[PDB]
């Protein structure tokens, strides 16, 4: 990769997150979405390096703090969504054309650190809370789906969560040092995102049931020893970090064991692999995948990026190269690749971006 351009957004506050439209249609340009301040941002892709600004959404309340951002499309007419959350504890359904507020979804109000939506239906978008709960929603039926929390459930600020390829589980991770992992694909689960679809209040007196999921199926504390930030599937595997400059890939259970039998007491975890790195020992810096998930960056608490090449035949032999800029010195709190893996995306607690484009 080649650093071609960057820039740096007005507000000067750390910029928390940045995600490429990955459904962007074709003939069309790359576009990628920025949050941080109380705003969310878009920029167009163009050659020599142009980054294009298009048009930002500020909220009106100047203390919140967007935390997070993910894309989705309207499942009826397959215009591009945007939801974004931090601070405040509001989900926000943004319009990118228009940058229009759509809806918005509250919980308990409490800082919502991450929103996924799931890899196979555009409509179910998972939040994780300082309040210790995961929550699934909805979109379509303005439904709160679950509630994934109890005494079992996370016991600290839930800082990501990940759904798995074909979105049957979710892994969960955060401040309490453990990740867990619930099912989705259970009876009572399915069963419930059936009756979410079903829910018309307009055509019922009874409000909408949410589920409360108290118990995971499985945990552990055993991978890291610090805030977990931020966690992945990869295939049956997980990838996840915490604040000791690695990234540990590691899998529920012995060795030979399926992630499907895999039973909520268990007690073992295996360790596959593990990538070091260096200068990124502060709280909260995650790591990205492209959308083949051959590729993964992370950057650094001094504006170094690490690359790992994950085309290999088993997840240790990952192949890394690193990428730096003499004027790139502030840390980097989250990467995006384009869905070719074409352009990578950082973004920076100074407010900058920074454009890295493949050879
Ligand atoms: C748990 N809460 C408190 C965190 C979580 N984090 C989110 C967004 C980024 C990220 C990455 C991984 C996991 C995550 F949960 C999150 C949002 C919260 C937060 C608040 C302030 C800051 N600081 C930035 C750096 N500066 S500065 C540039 O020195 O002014 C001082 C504020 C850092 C993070």
């Amino acid at each position: 990769f080649k650093c071609v351009n960057s820039l740096k957004e007005d507000h000067n506050q750390p910029l928390f997150g940045v995600q490429f439209n990955w459904h962007s249609k074709e003939g069309d340009p790359l576009v990628f979405a920025t949050v941080g301040s109380n705003r969310v941002t878009l920029y167009e892709c163009h050659s020599q390096g142009e980054i294009r600004l298009l048009q930002s959404y500020v909220d009106a309340d100047a203390d919140e703090n967007f935390y997070t951002c993910a894309w989705t499309y309207d499942s009826n007419t397959s215009h591009p969504l945007l939801a974004v959350a931090g601070s405040r504890g509001i989900i926000r359904i943004i319009n990118p054309i228009t940058m229009q507020c759509i809806k918005h979804y509250v919980g308990h109000g409490n800082a919502i650190n991450e929103l996924k939506f799931h890899p196979r239906d555009p409509n179910l978008l998972l939040s994780v809370s300082k309040d210790h709960a995961l929550r699934l929603w909805n979109i379509q039926t303005d439904t709160l789906v679950a509630i994934f929390g109890g005494v079992e459930g996370h016991r600290d600020e839930v800082l990501s969560a990940d759904y798995d390829l074909l979105g049957e589980k979710i892994m969960s991770c955060g401040m309490d040092h453990s990740l867990k992992l619930w099912r989705i694909n259970s009876k009572r689960m399915m069963n419930a995102i059936k009756e979410s679809y079903d829910y018309n209040p307009n055509k019922t007196n009874r409000p909408f049931i949410s589920q409360k999921i108290h118990f995971p199926d499985f945990s552990t504390r055993d991978i890291h020893r610090n805030y977990v930030d931020c966690v992945r599937w990869l295939g049956d595997l997980i990838l996840s970090k915490s604040c000791e400059n690695a990234i540990v890939c590691w899998k529920p259970g012995k060795m030979e064991d399926d992630i499907d039998k895999i039973k909520p007491s268990e007690s073992n975890v295996t360790i596959l692999g593990r990538f070091d790195y260096s200068q990124c020992d502060i709280w909260y810096m995650r790591f990205s995948m492209d959308f083949w998930q051959k590729m993964l960056a992370l950057g650094n608490q001094v504006g170094k990026l690490y690359v790992w090449d994950l085309e290999v035949e088993d997840p240790h032999k990952a192949k890394c190269t690193t990428l730096t800029h003499h004027k790139c010195g502030a840390a980097i709190r989250q990467t995006s690749f384009s869905r070719d893996s074409s352009i990578l995306i950082a973004v920076c607690d100074d407010a900058s971006i920074w454009r890295w484009d493949r050879l």
